[PDB]
Parts: C-alpha cells; structure tokens; sequence
C-alpha cells in the first residue's frame, strides 16, 4: 500500500528517534512520488507556532493516519505531557505506532483503535483524562462538528481548551466552521496557508502523424 | 458566470489589441481570484515554442473555452496564416469571440460552433480545409482518441500534422495516449510540466472553548 512505502522510505532515509528527519523524509516522499494526505511542512510549521505558545499538557488528535501529524506534535511536548490520537483503521493505526516508534516519540503518545464517536465518550474512565487542553482534527471533514458537539457533551472540553482544525478551506468544514464563528462559546482565528504537496506534474504530447503506414 | 467574470477582467485590465496583454490579464484572474481550466502559462510556453518551430499554416483547436489558448496560438500566426477553433457550448464560443475581438486577433480566428464529432466530418467542404498541419487537442478527455480515429478517416491529416494535447496526464487522457505511443503512424514527444494555477489556499482555524456561556 501507499502507507507501506511511505513507512519503508523513512526506516532507508530517516535517521532512528530522530523526529525532525522523520518529518523531512516523509514530506520529500510525498511532493516527489506520492501525494497524501499528510498535513504538511507549511501548515505544520503553523501548528508548531500554535503549540509553543499554549504548551499543552494533553492534546488529543482526531485521525493519525501515517503518523505525520503525531510526530510534528509529540516532539515539541514537554517533559510528561501526552498525546492520544484517535485511528479507526488498524492498517494505519500499525502504520502510526512504527512511525513514532521510529521517531523515539512512543511514550509520549498513545494509539486509540477505533472510531472517534465510540471512543471520546470512554476517555475519562478508559484512560484516566479530567479536559483536554488542546484538540487537532484533521478526519473526515463531516465529523469535525459532531464530534466537537460530542466533547462538550461529554465534559472534555475546559475555558481554553484550544481547537485547531485542518482543512478548513480546502476540502473545507464548512458546518463547522459557521458553527464556531457564530458560537460565543468560542473564539476564532485564521491562518491562512497552502494545501500540502500541491505543484501537480501535467504535459503536453506530441504527435507527428507519420502516413498510412 | 465565472467565464462572463473572466471577460470582464480583461475588458478592465487589459489593453485592446494586445494580445499578450490579454494572456497576461487572463493569467492573474485565475492565479488569484477563479481557478479555471486555461491552459496557464508554463503548459503554454511549450506551445510557443512549438508553434515557432513548425510555422504551421493551417491550425485546428479542439475545445475553446474562454479563448485563452486561441489567443495564445494566433498571435504567433504568420500573415495569412488560420486558426479554427471548434467549442460546443453557445455561452463559451460567444466569449472566446469577445476575447479575440478585444485581442484583434479576430480576421485570423473562425470559431466553429458545435460538437467537434459533428463538425470534422464538415471541414473540407464547409470550410475550404485540405489537411490541416497541426491540431491542438484540449476538450473533453475521452474524446482525444475518437477525434483523432475520427480526422484520420475524413482524410484532414497529412505525414507531417502535428498533432499537441493537452493534460495527458492530469486529469489524463490514457486511452490517447496508449494508442499514439504503439502506433507506427505516430512518432511522439513528451514535455513535461506542471498542471495551470495550482497553488491551493487552505487554512487551519484556531477555536478557543469559551465555556458554557
Ligand atoms: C469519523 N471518526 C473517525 N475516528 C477515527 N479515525 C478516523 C475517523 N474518521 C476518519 N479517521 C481516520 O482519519 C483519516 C482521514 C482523514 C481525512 N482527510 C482528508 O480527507 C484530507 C483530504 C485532503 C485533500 C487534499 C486535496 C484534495 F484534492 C482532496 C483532499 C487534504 C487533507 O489534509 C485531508 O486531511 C484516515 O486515517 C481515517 O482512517
Ligand atoms: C466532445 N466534442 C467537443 N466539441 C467541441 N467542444 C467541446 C467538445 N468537448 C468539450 N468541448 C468544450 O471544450 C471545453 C472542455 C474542456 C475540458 N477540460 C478539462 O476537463 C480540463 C480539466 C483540468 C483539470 C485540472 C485540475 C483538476 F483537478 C481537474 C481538471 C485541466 C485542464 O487543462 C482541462 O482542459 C469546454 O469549453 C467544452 O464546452
Ligand atoms: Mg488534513
Ligand atoms: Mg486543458
């Protein structure tokens, strides 16, 4: 599969429980053989601008898929913080857990395997979580908002907890995000920037018609 | 539409009877503003230069659009030199007309209107045509190959047509492309490049939970 060789390209060229070169390795992989659907260097430098500013003790994820996101976040955490992230399918569940492992990243972050409308509601008595501090959603993007009407329900969400959603724009949450900008439940900002991998190789042919044979 | 908005664009932007101007103005709307189907500049520099190569006399376009390509071809046209450029939707063919007009590059343009399957089989008669030296494929994509079977047989090529298409490989055009590269009739080139306007905006959006009220 796509996910399988993105993974064998990082255990060739990536350095061990190095997760800057991890990051590196994957995003050359994907703008010169194959795209995926990975956040990417140009968002993630937003996200980790995001992250050193608020120094979350607790993030969750919503929707690992290869890892990428896991690494950019699980590297800038401090001494006990934690990540969980969130992965229905259990080929990129495995997928996630070698690239952290590959990244030294392993024991700051913790795999959930299985659906996020099954699991957020076990947090607490599961896996011991008061609220959140901070939550990355980047699954399917019919979800963000259930799911986020979901947390508050459930009790997960505290006075700044900070969402931070990808896709925004492009393929675009756009239940979502009328909901938070029209909520005086929460306060929105923007930060605009590029779809990742995005300089899409085309050509011309020519064709010299050369007579009946 | 966002082709009436196009028009006007140039209407406003560019200057009349300057046809690089027009290409230039068209350019930017859709780098900044509408993301639409031209075939954009660095695609359309290798058309340049082919064009430049083989001075061709006689030119036929398949799918007109807005004009962008028209425009880009009959500038580079020698004196006395044609273009014939077929566009089935009434709407297009109307502002690809307004386009050249505006370009003055209207006496060497004759826009045909109606189905190319329709049309070819109309050329020599209709429109004084013996064979054609070079045809610029951009319409729908899986009508290259039954287009090109379609000229061979009404007897529009000759040894020495160049035939140019467009996106053979995004959003791909396989079944021409196969053909053209097995058959003894077709000697082929590729130029490789990138797909027009693709500098996608996104955005990650930043929530801060509020509280209950
Ligand atoms: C619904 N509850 C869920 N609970 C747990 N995991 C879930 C999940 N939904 C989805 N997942 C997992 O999230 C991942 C899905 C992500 C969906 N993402 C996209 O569609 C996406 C798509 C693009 C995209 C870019 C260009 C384009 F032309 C079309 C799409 C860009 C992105 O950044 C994207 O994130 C998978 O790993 C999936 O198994
Ligand atoms: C079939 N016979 C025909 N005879 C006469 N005119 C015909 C025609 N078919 C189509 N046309 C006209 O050609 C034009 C159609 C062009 C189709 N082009 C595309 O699909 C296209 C699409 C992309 C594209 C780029 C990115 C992407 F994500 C998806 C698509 C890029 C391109 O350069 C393209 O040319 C219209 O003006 C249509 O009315
Ligand atoms: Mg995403
Ligand atoms: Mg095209």
């Amino acid at each position: 599969t796509k996910e399988q060789r993105i993974l064998r390209y990082v255990q060739q060229n990536a350095k061990p429980g190095d997760p800057q070169s991890v990051l590196e390795a994957i995003d050359t992989y994907c703008t010169q053989k194959e795209w995926a659907m990975n956040v990417g260097d140009a968002k993630g430098q937003i996200m980790d601008a995001v992250i050193r500013e608020y120094s979350p003790s607790l993030v969750l994820e919503l929707g690992a898929y290869c890892g990428y996101s896991a690494v950019r976040m699980a590297r800038l955490l401090q001494p006990g913080a934690r990540l969980l992230t969130m992965e229905m399918n259990p080929d990129y569940a495995a997928i996630t857990q070698q690239m952290l492992n590959f990244a030294g990243l392993q024991d700051k972050v913790t795999i959930l395997n299985g659906a996020s409308q099954d699991l957020i509601p076990q947090l607490k008595k599961k896996y011991d979580v008061d609220t959140l501090d901070m939550v990355f959603l980047d699954h399917w993007k019919d979800r963000y908002l259930p799911d986020t009407l979901l947390l508050e329900k459930c009790g997960l969400l505290r006075k700044g907890t900070v969402l931070l959603a990808d896709n925004v724009i492009v393929p675009g949450t756009p239940d979502f995000l009328a909901y938070v900008r029209g909520s005086s439940s929460f306060e929105c900002t923007h930060y605009s920037s590029y779809l990742e991998y995005m300089k899409v190789v085309d050509g011309l042919e020519k064709a010299i018609y050369q007579g009946p044979s």
